[PDB]
């Protein structure tokens, strides 16, 4: 694809998203740069609005995954970057079990030679209680297989996944999504063979930073065909 050759190096990103949680209204914004020869993205992430009123590891998977390191015999399934520059539209629901709902919808597309993920995100039905709005996620995030599958009618792909977030008493909260992606253009992408990514992903905090921030490290890496 022509997408593709836009992510022969070091790719600067930039994140914005506008959210509200059961009426809690905040925005998070993000710096740093992707690259898809390695699978490697490094960002940066502050709420703009003050203190983020959920915890951050929940906004993880909202927060390019055309920085995927899609192997050479994989090249071909790569939906992603088929899309760009003009880029894909990423839609989400993600259900906590016994608890709230995010819906999401975002654009990933080049601006200028910044690769940009602007999202809206709406929360609704949380319980005040419960893990999210409660502050009860440990700061990290599991490593984690997501499925890729076609879809054709659309001209894109779909994904259903579980995300299981840590509690500080030690059980679990799940968090399902179901996602969609669509190209914004209208010119021709690829439409990938059943596969998986296969990802990993470090939070960490900046010790110079006051304001409330994640520090995300993440590689990304595509597998699952034969050859």
């Amino acid at each position: 694809s022509k997408g593709e050759e836009l992510f022969t190096g070091v790719v600067p990103i930039l994140v914005e998203l506008d959210g509200d949680v059961n009426g809690h209204k905040f925005s998070v914004r993000g710096e740093g740069e992707g690259d898809a020869t390695n699978g490697k993205l490094t960002l940066k992430f502050i709420c703009t609005t003050g203190k983020l009123p959920v915890p951050w590891p929940t906004l993880v998977t909202t927060l390019v995954l055309c920085f995927s390191r899609y192997p050479d015999h994989m090249k071909r399934h790569d939906f992603f970057k088929s899309a760009m520059p003009e880029g894909y539209v990423q839609e989400r629901t993600i259900s906590f079990k016994d608890d709230g709902t995010y819906k999401t919808r975002a654009e990933v597309k080049f601006e200028g030679d910044t690769l940009v993920n602007r999202i809206e995100l709406k929360g609704i039905d949380f319980k005040e209680d419960g893990n999210i709005l409660g502050h009860k996620l440990e700061y990290n995030f599991n490593s984690h297989n997501v499925y890729i599958t076609a879809d054709k009618q659309k001209n894109g792909i779909k994904s259903n996944f579980k995300i299981r977030h840590n509690v500080e008493d030690g059980s679990v909260q799940l968090a399902d999504h179901y996602q969609q992606n669509t190209p914004i253009g209208d010119g021709p992408v690829l439409l990938p063979d059943n596969h998986y990514l296969s990802t990993q992903s470090k939070l960490s905090k900046d010790p110079n930073e006051k304001r409330d921030h994640m520090v995300l490290l993440e590689f990304v890496t595509a597998a699952g065909i034969t050859h």
